[PDB]
């Protein structure tokens, strides 16, 4: 078993070990336009000899953080062992050189989306977003006299093809991207894909159609075998007039029972309705993971919330240092120290609180972060908070 | 149609209104016993002459809010309109007339449960809290190496039969519902029923079990249908140490395949284990509702989070007045004014932020909550924060 | 924690544990006419300090084996680790402990049913029957021509209640459990137990009803839920035409869509109707297991099949000593030797080879069974096999 | 109606037939491809004058039978009798056209795969090999300590794509198909058809992959429905070694829960987990059917066991004549006799005792199957079992 980067001849056997390895497999066509995003040395494969039997790789990302601050962030993906070859380490291995690639390329933070719960947080990838599934029975939901645009003329939102208005989602995803914790620069090529998956295709997804708004937009498609559910693939509101807006619209759908979506815990559609019950949670699952690659990179980088008065107290990773923590006026600075350490983490567990999507508080209590001082847990609760809610971008 | 306080002959009609609008229908044993909770003048009737065609009453009860402050409650409960005499007003009335009784008494806040998230709105009351079932498939659930407890040596859990320990179970969640926000006082006649209720009953609940540690116990029995999943009724720890201990004894039930609870939405319990998403957010639902009767009184009432700087501003309650609001040092000063708002919202939005369960950010970009200062957004959300998550204590 | 005899004190919190342990608990009633077979010493409990975390406990039985044989056999029943004591070796040292005892009795062997498949494997005990549930459509059942008891004429079979005809039930079931392997003399209190259960009880199971036959008797009842399918709680039959007319008398059940039954792999059933597809196998799975407490005492008691000729061979049970093996004229002799071992064996694997229910060449295969000469392996399949089909009895 | 052998005029007309008679129907294409396996004179049509209202045919195979014996088969196949024409005896009459086809040209047996159970009993054909699904939860699955392969060190197995190794396919299938009773000869254009149905086809099966041994094959595919579903279609595995190697791999199918083949009664897949239970047997129906069209060339082709000694009887099949059946050495004599009959049965008996998956004890418990002596019976079943356990090739 050799660990080496992929040369040109192991890609049909990395596709192969793909279609075996995932369902969602999207096929050689549409692997070799998310390769565009990998770099140079950003791919590992383990060859038996001979064939694959393991690979890896990371894509050059760029995620939003608290305080509007972008970060480049390698996004992996394409993680597989083969059946074959269980139990025999590969997973570490291949964890460890593309870490090893991704600290000493300068990147300040990884990222992935997990199979499964239980793998990652072991390679320090703590759970940073929320997917919160919401339903909707449409036929009961009425908007709330406070709702906006409740108004008569005109409706701002339009029913348009998605194939002829790419400018414009493109526009709105990027202000959308820039202003959330969370949010994803969408490549051209990822737009290429995007808008080829909105056709129909026989015997799978039915045609999706768009609601359009100067400032959001929603993608959406009936589902192909409960024929009155809507789908809502993806809805991006800069404004909260463009998200009441476009709700109004997919609430207008009236040949369905059940509008769906994948969004965030803080979406404020049930509050839209005089029933807030109307706006069932049907699933729930931990989205974007991180790993804090440069503790102090990371913590000086993002913003932090100006409630909370200047605090001074020092931070121990498990194997990632022990840092001077001094948060004031939004910013943090983060500095070696040997000085006796006030709170203690494993490296998972600051990738958990590093978006705001989990309170210290609340890994404080499960004994995953540990303090003696219950002052100093509430002041980093406050500071860590993220005022704009956290949203998950796309899988990767 | 009249409105008056029910005479002792009403009750076995009250009963009847009762056995045909509640399918949880308690029985006129249970009844009796809730019964004295009610207040002289706690009750309304209507009578179609004559027969009872309406009802609505409330008990006094006490409330633990955010600081540890126990308010006065007015726990509206036992209301029905007989399904004859529908979209009469017969539910606005009866409620006009409980508030008025419940004001002059002097009750700073009402609460109740609700049967449909539509109605009570519109009467003032805003969703407080929020029940989140998990269910744990305790086949795959192993405790992370940070849990507590994980030492070898006697369990500080023991399995009993509840009936054999009232007292321990007494004083356990006295100390519980002193120190948590939703917490309400459990007078000894609910005690009574909450034990007899724990029996095996012929054709109905199987017998429930207890697990008991000196600070905290959980309650448990097996679906009647479902005979690979326990239920937990109810687990109270007043340490995380008893949270862990009593989690680590209800996953060692190697008969179950699930074990499901209705808990909050901070319960530490998913980050206990090695995987996170074992512990499925199967079902979510408005817990507690609260009408603040009296907007200075309950502001006041309340403590608030220290880690936010001294503020005033000035918020209007759409039909419960214009206050001068200066919060700081975790207090809050509420006084008349006719100074502009800064702030609007109708009174349920104030409910819904009163115990921290809501962000007035989230409440805002619902447009139910006004103000066009987004400074003062974010000094309101960590000000109404409740530093001890917000728990549902039971049901009326 | 002290593994010590139950005293008559310790049996309130051996109930205690055995109902939160046992979904199907028969009751402390139920439990107390059990315990009539429980010999003195055939119980142990492990006291935390103080209370009971841990029972185990065997009766005293009589399992029939290929021959027609009868040995005393310990059946092992009322197995119990509390939830707050897992992982610290109690089933291990309650097992070690009975074990000692069934042995230094002079058992031959110890017997169970098995709440989980991967426990009692390390213990020493492999499964030794299968129990093969059969669903007939009787809308479609028919007769073929060959099958016995075609002819016209009065039925030599009766619908009667079980209660009336108990004696003439006990006469069947003792012919019965002599002429089968794994039949169990069943004890008057058994009787007492079985037909108490044949009542309908409230919100419970339905009325029981009986067919009787002179030479078999089956005992059914409509399903609680599935008011079209009748389930046979037992069928016994001593003769060919006695199964025949009983299963005539069951497709006579005009008000059913659905007979099953819980029998064995060799069950002569389908080869009655025109159809055998319409007799389904829905379940299949290990009945009762068998640990070989004295290898010598066990081969030589059972009887082998007449049609394989003499040989010799030396068998080697992995912790249970090597003896050099001789079968000829249906009868062994099983001697100590130091002589080379040519078949090598775990303990639980002689005892699923015990009764005839699986074959030493599927064994071998899976190399639980090991040897060289596969001559010695079809002699081993053709000498184990019972010609009476092996049955399963009754659970405990 | 007349019935002649069919022209290729015809042709489109069975495919019509065929098209509205078999959901399964194999298409134009498929049909013309298995339509090199039938024989001159191998078809009959029924013709209402004119159109197509019935047709049959045979293939011509090769059937391996106890002691690695290939007997030439008469395969029946496209057997229809159209909707507009039931209950006229157009099956009664092809069957009897074609079976006399057949014995003339020599064939010692036909056989076929029974689309209901209750049809080919009255024309001779009994149910001769059992399919057993398994379906295995392969989240818990663990290997026994004594399960081949648990070294350390490469697999000895490949995940490849199934068209690329077809010649490997093939070798390792007419090893496995020469050595198991119930084997059939897969000629070229069944390879042709078997490698096409492996890739995806839009809206219907995903792409098949192949695990690959020196001395076994499994074809696998995600189900197309339940995503967590994989289900081999088949495994071959002429090895112990072999076949543990290869649901090693198929465990290690970490995305699925559960792993589902249709097998054999007798394989060792459950004896290689510490949990058998694991291996749920989910379905079990009848395989291939056998009709024995000449005794005493059936009786005399086959080997039968050595362990039994010689033994003597006569033998009358109900219409198939009497013989002197003598069995000794594994081996038949079967001349004809006019002396009293020892033991009777109808000839579809004879083809369920034919391959050893029934056996004569249980045929005569269900009178299908007529003798007076014991002893006789324990002769026939030890002598007519298969040392190895009987395996079903491929449906047609
Ligand atoms: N989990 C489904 C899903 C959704 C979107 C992208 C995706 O693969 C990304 C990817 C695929 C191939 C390569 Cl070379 C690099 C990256 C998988
Ligand atoms: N929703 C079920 C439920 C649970 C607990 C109490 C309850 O009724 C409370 C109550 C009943 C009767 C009276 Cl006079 C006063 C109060 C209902
Ligand atoms: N698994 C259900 C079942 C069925 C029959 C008997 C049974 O317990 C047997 C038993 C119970 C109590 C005692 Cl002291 C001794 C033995 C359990
Ligand atoms: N039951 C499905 C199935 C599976 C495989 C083959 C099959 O038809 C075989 C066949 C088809 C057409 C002809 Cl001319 C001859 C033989 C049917």
């Amino acid at each position: 078993v050799t660990l080496c980067s992929p040369t040109e001849d192991d890609w049909p056997g990395m596709f192969l070990l793909a279609a075996a390895s995932f369902t969602d497999f999207i096929g050689p066509e549409s692997a070799t336009a998310w390769r565009t995003l990998v770099p140079t040395d950003g791919a590992v494969v383990v060859r038996d000899g001979s064939e694959v039997v393991g690979m890896a790789l990371y894509m050059d990302l760029r995620l939003t953080v608290p305080g509007e601050v972008v970060l480049p962030t390698a996004g992996l993906s394409f993680v597989a062992v083969a059946p074959t070859h269980r139990r025999r380490g590969l997973l570490r291995a291949m964890c460890a050189e593309l870490h090893r690639r991704i600290a000493d390329s300068g990147y300040p933070v990884a990222a992935l989306h997990a199979s499964e719960g239980g793998i990652y947080g072991r390679f320090g990838y703590g759970p940073a977003t929320t997917l919160h599934e919401l339903t909707v029975d449409r036929r009961f939901a009425r908007f709330h006299a406070d709702a906006p645009g409740g108004g008569l003329g005109g409706s701002s939102v339009r029913l348009v093809r998605p194939t002829e208005h790419r400018g414009e989602f493109e526009a709105i995803y990027e202000r959308w991207r820039q202003q959330v914790p969370g949010g994803l620069l969408r490549p051209q090529v990822l737009w290429d894909e995007l808008l080829a998956e909105a056709k129909a295709a026989p015997g799978g997804d039915r045609e999706s159609f768009a609601l359009l708004h100067p400032d959001g937009y929603a993608l959406y498609r009936v589902d192909r075998t409960d024929l009155k559910l809507a789908r809502v693939s993806e809805l991006r509101a800069v404004t909260a007039d463009a998200h009441c807006a476009l709700w109004r619209a997919l609430i207008g759908l009236d040949s369905m029972e059940r509008i769906s979506i994948i969004t965030h815990p803080q979406d404020p559609l049930p509050h839209l309705l005089t029933d807030t019950r109307l706006a069932r949670t049907t699933w729930r699952q931990d989205g974007l993971w991180l790993r804090i690659m440069n503790v102090p990179a990371a913590l000086e980088a993002r913003g932090y919330a100006h409630e909370v008065g200047e605090f001074s107290t020092v931070l121990e990773v498990s194997d990632g240092g022990r840092f001077a923590l001094k948060i004031g006026d939004g910013r943090a600075r983060c500095t070696p120290t040997d000085a006796a350490a006030e709170i203690e983490m494993d490296r998972d567990v600051l990738g958990s609180l590093y978006l705001g999507a989990h309170r210290a508080s609340t890994l404080a209590a499960a004994n995953r972060l540990r303090t003696k001082d219950s002052q100093l847990l509430r002041r980093l609760d406050a500071a860590f908070a993220s005022d704009v809610p956290v949203q998950t971008a796309f899988e990767f």
